């Protein structure tokens, strides 16, 4: 059999998700429980669910401005079914846009596992010039707020622990050795709770797919109940730029 | 202006969220309620905070099988990233996978809407031959447990209103005009939940792709960490019929 | 057997695509030719196969303002290979951005086998002020030279049959009736031209898709080498205007 | 302005692509020649019009058995409209299904460019036991048959050159460095090509998709219109290993 699955079976026509009955999750688990549970294979502890609810909920939307809302608007405008426009969202969470949390898992968990000092870590990084995953923002020079509020309800709940602090520390040290502060972005601190958490690097960027989709949802709906069937289009005359060829003819032997 | 919304603004760097401070959401809501809140544009009641986590986690995930599944996990074995086995997934959610939940919202508002007597309306459906959409399962015949999940949940919390009802109604009626239980299916329970809750039907493909998505990111890292890439490919002598023109050769003239 | 097909076959690992042997076809026909072919299900006539290589240039590209670049660019700015980037582009052919094919095809062939007057069926279409498909723009109001670029090849192959006739004698029967002319645009001229083939209407997109993705390459691929990745975004204070709610408070017993 | 392009451009309404008129191209470049002309910037010469006719027939379809085929056949199962299932398809495209053509066009290139020894080269990649783009095939251990009729074509054209050369001297290598012979694979033969031609490996994929796409519209399309909705499913009982855990209870007090 091919078609190999540890995630959800049937029994006599009920779901199982993760050998849970499906039917006892609903009213019982939360949203954000049941994801911990799909994803990790197991129940979320009373911390865990806490830090994943912040986790999901930091990163729900970030308006029209990201080329995620710009594809999904897009194709909702050439007249499609509102799952078309989200998968169309979803696309765009490449390696510029959520790969940095895979990169920031492998590098935070490597980090806390090699027991190298950070500050030699953060040495071999900054003398090969290779960028630090999860680390600075163009106009947050201090502190990333969203890391800030994750951090702190971290520490609150007394889930803060090894990635927390070696993500942080590296922060420290960064600012350190550039003599310049660059801060732990959120994707750092979505990256390093999850590590803390247990979970895979190679999962990282579907706690922001699922935190996010609702954010896409919400845009591509709008755009179908608001705006007119091909509304986004650009003005060639206004917003193009083109580089290319001047006119010029096709030689004459080819015109028939 | 032709990028317009009233979802989300950024005042000084920060987010706002239908008017709400994103990081005064991390750790106070949790995702459902964050959920609720961007796609209806205000906070959630306590009772409705607690349906829509009960309608999230109905349907998390429903195994390997549907063509969701299938695609996404496809997409992921031609060596692709977790998010473009995920969009696969989602793009697949059309008329016969989700669509559903738009046609019921419209039927279960309308019905309601119209103040005509549940005999009349069924009656009208059933002469025309037209599907009544929410209704009828392959295997259950008395009722759909996950409708009667959800329907228990939303007495329990005095959540449960008209359009519960209606849906309920429509059910028993269908019964007693063909002498044969269709029952009202888990979409059409989602549908009146959501239809309860004051959503646009045009939102009811919105929930599922919300809920199942966890679900389809659990499906694509499976496929990605546990198979070896190409491993999604059909045996065309085992798998396949061909029912297409037998071998021919070209004309001769052609060959050359 | 769930996969059936009648469109390619394996005989001895050797590839036959609508019973002829692929490697036959390879330096023998060009590929508007396989085009047909394999869309088909037989070998085009020397007039179809000049038609159909005049159809697919017809819409190879039409710049980076449709939402189909738009898409396309945004998805691969945010950091995707060059598949993913085209997908989405074609998931922007919706129902304002390709459908139009198919419901010419429709009306068209629909028009044709009735062997009702053109008169008559433009009468009905205007008097329920339903829009006729294929006809009208937003500039062009004499004629699209698109359509008589394609006309004018069909005339000169002596291709041009009943399909197209009927087309351009709704264009003339629309400015009789309403006094104002409606050109028969490129979206009718494709769609009379790919019925005058035989082709079924609900293949219509096909022709767009096939066209058209040579242009998405070209935009994707331009994209990924002269652009850095996550240049196509917004400017919200610039580019956006917001229309929701103005920021208000949490209430204070939800702030922990 | 951020909307870059020199691809396409209108004036006076007109497209012009890569400077030239589109209504001069349609009726006097075959569909397969504006594909070079759009993707290149130039037009082909003679050779190189012949040469992209055979490559991207080469590539027009393979089947229902790939992950492409089952994803675009899928997704339209799901009730979608035909460019969501084409698009669904050329998701699928990733690393281990076309991004060897990628892969191989960077290796012939930087082979040819480096003017160090085939024997050299093939040494270098056997010691490190990193696989060689474009060679082996799980069948064909003399030749790959789609290889030799493209490379026939290109000798009896005078179009075979330094990048063929050089393809087909690594294949001669490999099998005397091995013992055992690797046959040049079709990706290899297609890479090559698109080699001599002059093309960035960059486009590699482009190639690719533009040519089965065709093949994608005829998948799609004889599942929309010769298949029930919903027919592409899995039999869980039939079809499916489950390898989770088995059925447990929650923990009691989360039973409400
Ligand atoms: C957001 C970003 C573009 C802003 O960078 P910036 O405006 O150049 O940063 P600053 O002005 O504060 O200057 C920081 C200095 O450290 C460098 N730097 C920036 N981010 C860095 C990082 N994450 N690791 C190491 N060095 C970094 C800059 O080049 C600059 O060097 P300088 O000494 O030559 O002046 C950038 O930091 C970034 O890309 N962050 C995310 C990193 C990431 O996650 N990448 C990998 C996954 S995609
Ligand atoms: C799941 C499904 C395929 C199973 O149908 P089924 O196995 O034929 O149903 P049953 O064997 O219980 O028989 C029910 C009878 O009512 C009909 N019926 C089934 N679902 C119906 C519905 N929702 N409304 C009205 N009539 C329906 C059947 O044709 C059958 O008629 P009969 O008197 O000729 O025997 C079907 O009910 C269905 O499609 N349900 C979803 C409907 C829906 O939401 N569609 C619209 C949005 S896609
Ligand atoms: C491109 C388009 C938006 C431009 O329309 P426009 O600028 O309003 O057209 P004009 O100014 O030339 O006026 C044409 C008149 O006929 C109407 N009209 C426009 N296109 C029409 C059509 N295809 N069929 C019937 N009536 C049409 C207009 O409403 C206008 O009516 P009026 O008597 O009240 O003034 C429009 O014609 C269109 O949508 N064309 C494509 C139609 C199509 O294929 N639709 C169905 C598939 S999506
Ligand atoms: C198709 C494929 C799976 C079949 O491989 P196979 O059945 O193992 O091959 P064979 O049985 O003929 O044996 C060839 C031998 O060379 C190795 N080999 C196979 N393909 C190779 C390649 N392209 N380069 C170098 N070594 C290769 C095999 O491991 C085997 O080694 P052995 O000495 O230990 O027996 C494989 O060759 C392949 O992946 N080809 C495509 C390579 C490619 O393009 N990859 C990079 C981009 S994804």
């Amino acid at each position: 059999r091919i078609w190999k699955t540890g995630i959800t079976q049937h029994i006599g026509h009920e779901t199982y998700i993760r050998g849970y009955r499906l039917l006892d999750l609903v009213g019982n688990l939360s949203f954000a429980q049941a994801i911990y549970l799909i994803l990790k294979g197991e129940l979320p502890t009373e911390r865990e669910s806490r830090m994943m609810e912040a986790m999901l909920v930091s990163v729900i939307d970030h308006g029209i401005a990201p080329p995620s809302a710009i594809a999904a608007r897009s194709v909702a405008s050439g007249g499609n079914s509102l799952n078309v426009g989200v998968a169309a969202g979803v696309l765009a969470f490449g390696s510029a846009h959520g790969g940095a949390l895979e990169d920031a898992m492998r590098f935070i968990q490597e980090g806390v596992s090699s027991k190298r000092s950070v500050e030699d870590i953060v040495k071999e990084y900054l003398e090969t010039k290779k960028p630090i995953p999860g680390y600075g923002h163009r106009y947050y020079k201090d502190f990333d707020p969203r890391t800030k509020r994750l951090m702190d309800i971290a520490r609150v709940l007394e889930f803060y622990g090894e990635h927390c602090k070696f993500a942080e520390d590296v922060a420290e040290e960064i600012g350190r050795q550039k003599g310049k502060k660059l801060v732990l972005n959120v994707d750092g601190a979505i990256a390093a709770i999850a590590s803390e958490m247990g979970f895979d690097w190679r999962l990282g960027k579907g706690f922001f797919i699922i935190g996010r989709v609702p954010g896409l949802v919400a845009h591509v709906y709008e755009e179908l109940t608001t705006e007119k069937p091909f509304s986004k289009r650009l003005d060639e005359e206004r917003d193009v730029e083109y580089t290319g060829s001047p006119p010029r003819e096709l030689p004459q032997e080819l015109k028939k």
